[PDB]
Order: structure tokens, then C-alpha cells, then sequence
């Protein structure tokens, strides 16, 4: 309690916070409703504390990029550490200063437009799988739930893009490959940030937050691949040929491995389900789709890498979902040394937070906010957008390596999808969709809906 005179001093508002809690019982809303809150009530910058630790949040788009980009190397090159990591220190989204900017180098080249087009091919046979699945349940007039038949496809595409692994989980819910790969505000992370101190104690004990069976797994898994191929197209390969040389480790590269598939398992199928969500709710963006998807390739045709940058009107019903549904919710910084950054003095350890969530749905920047509607992203309307407003994958070095790929792995879904099915609210449709008050960007219930056989 003797950090909560922090604010105070600067001349910087935020909420009261209460002795060694800080303001977190202020979450029982949830981080978006407490950020749109902050927002609302106090202005364009505001405190508060997880616990001892201050963080302030800001607004102003010139300091926002001064933080994510124009001062990301020299002052905010890290996020802020959240529990025991074990080996993982090593993953790139985890580590820091220049060993961050080691494994972000080696591993950049993986991530390029050129190597994205050639895992097309991978990408599309598994929208095909997904198809047939859908098609099961849709000749069976039973109500869907989404994240399991996007889980499947996400999972099938993860698997197949990170080694090669080849397998139908909706169908093979349950081979062991399966199974380690999907597993794990609560009450842990809450005591992690009341008790910050209680993480050195967790990582001498080998605990992690990284289930450490699901870890072991793929540890030996990625070492009887890495010397079944070598010797005798994925993330793995393109790993394995850049420590073919500073250059990676063979643990470290096991821990990317492992970053790779919870970037791309849970936020690849929950923003599907944000989509199938907003174009079941609004037939009309549906129908639109469907008629750009069946003008660019006709007949059903197979998408490519190309056609899909064609497609524009996609591309706005992506982005305007991620603008309702931003699956970080929050960007953060540490502070590494006193500064001062468009006229405000910020202290050494101080967490920066940019309110992504609050952002996205600010009557300031976005007329009604709250609805879907995608032509904000018209080619017209979209150049009256801040990027530093929105920033559904982050900005600067560190924003979403990831993005690319992100994009396109689910344009392919849609595109397949969309080709051959409609999708409509049942009964049992949560209208309008709930947030979890929890501690992710989900939705309260899980997305029900109709599918039907075009
Ligand atoms: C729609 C899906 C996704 C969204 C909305 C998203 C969003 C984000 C955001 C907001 C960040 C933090 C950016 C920042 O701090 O400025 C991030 C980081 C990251 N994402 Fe993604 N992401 C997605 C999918 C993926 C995928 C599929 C991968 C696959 C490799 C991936 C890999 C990463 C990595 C490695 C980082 C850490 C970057 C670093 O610290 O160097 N993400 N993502
Ligand atoms: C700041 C704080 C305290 C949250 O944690 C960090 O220090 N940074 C994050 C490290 N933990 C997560 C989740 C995870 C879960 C299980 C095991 C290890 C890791 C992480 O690895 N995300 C990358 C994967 C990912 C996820 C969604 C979009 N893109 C990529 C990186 C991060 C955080 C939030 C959004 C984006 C990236």
C-alpha cells in the first residue's frame, strides 16, 4: 500500500484502491466493462493498481504510438510477467529485450506473405473436412455449436501448418495428439497478482502454468519428428531450417511450437464463432457475402491465396467483428526507465495499457458503436480510421506476428463455408450475445445455431 500514492502524486485520476488488493475488485465486471468505465469517468489517461502494481491507462493516439512503436526498443519492449513459466521464459510472446528480439528475427521469415501463400494448400483441404462435418449435422436438422466444429477446423489447421499431423479431430476427438494440444480472473491469476511474489516460489518448484504433461508431451513429440524428418512445408520445417545456421535452440524451439498453437486454437475459432455469430443476427451482411464469394469464384471454386485478398467486403465483416470482439481485450507495456512521452512523466515500472476493448466501442471515434456494421470499413469510410484506434492485432515490433496468417487461416473457413451453407438463429441463440464477465473475450453461453444446405 505503500505504491498506492503513485497516482495521487502525478496529478493522475483513477478509482480508490484498497489496501493490497489495488482496484481488482473492480474485475467482477470483467477488464472491458471496468476499462469502459475508467474511460467514461475519469478521461484520456487514468491509474489504477493490480494489487501493488500501478498501471496506467491511455487514450491519445500520438501517445499510443509513441509507446507501441516510437519508443518500443528504447523505453516498452515487454509485456508484463503473469505467473510460472517454466521453459517457456524462451517462447518469443514471453521473453524479453534482446532475447525477444532474437527469437522475433529468427522467427519473422516464417511469417511472411511468401510462406503464408504456401500453406494455402494445407489450409484449404482442412475447410474441405470441416464441410462434411457441417454437412453431418446439417442433413441431421440438429442446432450447431460452433466452437467445437471451429475447434475441430482451427485445431485441424494448427497440427497440420506447426508439423504435419494430419488428422480429422472432430471425428479423432481423442488421439493422443489431440488431446494434449487443447488442454488449459480465476482464482489462480487474481493470487498471482495480490501475491506476485508468490511466482519465484512456483518456478523453483517446476510449477507452470503450462501443464507440465501437455509440455513433456510435445518436448519428445517435436524431438522424434525433428529426427524423423532429419532425415528422411510447416512452422516446425521453417524452424528447423533456420537453426540451420545466434540461431535457435533446440528446447527453445519447442517452446514457439507450443506458443504457436495457443495463439491459433482458441482465438482462430472463437473470432469464427464471433462472425457466424453477427451474420446469423444480420441476414443481410450474410447474404452480401455470399454473393461477393460466388462472383470472385463461381461454382463453388476452390479459394486461392490471391482470390481471397480479392474479396472485400469479407475483409470488412473481419474487421468490423474484431472491432466488436478485440480477443486481447488490452495491449500492455512495461516501463523500463523514467520518461516522458507527449508532455507526461511516466516512472520506471509502471505497466502502459492501451483499453483496446473500450477503444473499439468509444462513441468518440465510432458512431453506434455498439452495432455491426461493417461498411465503417468501406475502401471510402476506411481511410477515416486511426490505426491507433483500432488495433485488433497490437502495433509497432511487437503487434501479432501471427496477423497474417491469422487473417487468412480464417478467410479460408469462411470462404468454404459460406459457399455452402446458410446459417440461421434458433430458439436457443443467445440474443444479443453476452459477454463472459470472466477473464476472456468469449461469449457467456456458447454460439447455437441453424445450418442449412445451400
Ligand atoms: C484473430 C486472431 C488473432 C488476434 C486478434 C491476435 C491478436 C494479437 C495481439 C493483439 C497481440 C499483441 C499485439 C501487441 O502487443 O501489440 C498478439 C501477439 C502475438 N500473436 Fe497474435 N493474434 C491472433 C492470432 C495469432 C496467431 C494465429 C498466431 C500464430 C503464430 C499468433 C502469434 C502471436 C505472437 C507470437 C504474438 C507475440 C508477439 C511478440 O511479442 O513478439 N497470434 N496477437
Ligand atoms: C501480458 C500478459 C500478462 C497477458 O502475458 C504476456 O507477457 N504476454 C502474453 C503471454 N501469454 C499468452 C497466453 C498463454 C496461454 C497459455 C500458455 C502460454 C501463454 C500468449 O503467449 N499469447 C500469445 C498467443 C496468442 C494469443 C492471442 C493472440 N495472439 C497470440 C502474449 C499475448 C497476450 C495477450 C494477447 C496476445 C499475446
Amino acid at each position: 500500500t505503500h505504491s498506492h500514492g503513485l497516482f495521487k502524486k502525478l496529478g493522475i485520476p483513477g478509482p480508490t484502491p484498497l489496501p493490497f488488493l489495488g482496484n481488482i475488485l473492480s474485475y467482477h465486471k470483467g477488464f472491458c466493462m471496468f476499462d469502459m468505465e475508467c474511460h467514461k469517468k475519469y478521461g484520456k489517461v487514468w491509474g489504477f493498481y493490480d494489487g501493488q502494481q500501478p498501471v496506467l491507462a491511455i487514450t491519445d493516439p500520438d501517445m499510443i504510438k509513441t509507446v507501441l512503436v516510437k519508443e518500443c526498443y528504447s523505453v516498452f519492449t515487454n509485456r508484463r510477467p503473469f505467473g510460472p513459466v517454466g521453459f517457456m521464459k524462451s517462447a518469443i510472446s514471453i521473453a524479453e529485450d534482446e532475447e525477444w528480439k532474437r527469437l522475433r528475427s529468427l522467427l519473422s521469415p516464417t511469417f511472411t506473405s511468401g510462406k503464408l501463400k504456401e500453406m494455402v494448400p494445407i489450409i484449404a483441404q482442412y475447410g474441405d473436412v470441416l464441410v462434411r462435418n457441417l454437412r453431418r449435422e446439417a442433413e441431421t436438422g440438429k442446432p450447431v455449436t460452433l466452437k467445437d466444429v471451429f475447434g475441430a477446423y482451427s485445431m485441424d489447421v494448427i497440427t497440420s501448418t506447426s508439423f504435419g499431423v494430419n488428422i480429422d479431430s472432430l471425428n479423432n476427438p481423442q488421439d493422443p495428439f489431440v488431446e494434449n494440444t487443447k488442454k488449459l480472473l480465476d482464482p489462480f491469476f487474481l493470487s498471482i497478482t495480490v501475491f506476485p511474489f508468490l511466482i519465484p516460489i512456483l518456478e523453483v518448484l517446476n510449477i507452470c502454468v503450462f501443464p507440465r504433461e501437455v509440455t513433456n508431451f510435445l518436448r519428445k513429440s517435436v524431438k522424434r519428428m525433428k529426427e524423423s524428418r532429419l532425415e528422411d512445408v510447416d512452422f516446425l520445417q521453417l524452424m528447423i531450417d533456420s537453426q540451420n545456421s545466434k540461431a535457435l535452440s533446440d528446447l527453445e524451439l519447442v517452446a514457439q511450437s507450443i506458443i504457436f498453437i495457443f495463439a491459433g486454437y482458441e482465438t482462430t475459432s472463437s473470432v469464427l464463432s464471433f462472425i457466424m455469430y453477427e451474420l446469423a443476427t444480420h441476414p443481410d451482411v450474410q447474404q452480401k457475402l455470399q454473393e461477393e464469394i460466388d462472383a470472385v469464384l463461381p461454382n463453388k471454386a476452390p479459394p486461392t491465396y490471391d482470390t481471397v485478398l480479392q474479396m472485400e467486403y469479407l475483409d470488412m465483416v473481419v474487421n468490423e467483428t474484431l472491432r466488436l470482439f478485440p480477443i486481447a481485450m488490452r495491449l500492455e507495456r512495461v516501463c523500463k526507465k523514467d520518461v516522458e512521452i507527449n508532455g507526461m512523466f511516466i516512472p520506471k515500472g509502471v505497466v502502459v495499457m492501451i483499453p483496446s476493448y473500450a477503444l473499439h466501442r468509444d462513441p468518440k471515434y465510432w458512431t453506434e458503436p455498439e452495432k455491426f456494421l461493417p461498411e465503417r470499413f468501406s475502401k471510402k469510410n476506411k481511410d477515416n480510421i486511426d490505426p491507433y484506434i483500432y488495433t485488433p492485432f497490437g502495433s509497432g515490433p511487437r503487434n501479432c506476428i501471427g496477423m497474417r496468417f491469422a487473417l487468412m487461416n480464417m478467410k479460408l473457413a469462411l470462404i468454404r463455408v459460406l459457399q455452402n451453407f446458410s446459417f440461421k438463429p434458433c430458439k436457443e441463440t443467445q440474443i444479443p450475445l453476452k459477454l463472459s464477465l470472466g477473464g476472456l473475450l468469449q461469449p457467456e453461453k456458447p454460439v447455437v445455431l441453424k445450418v442449412e444446405s445451400r
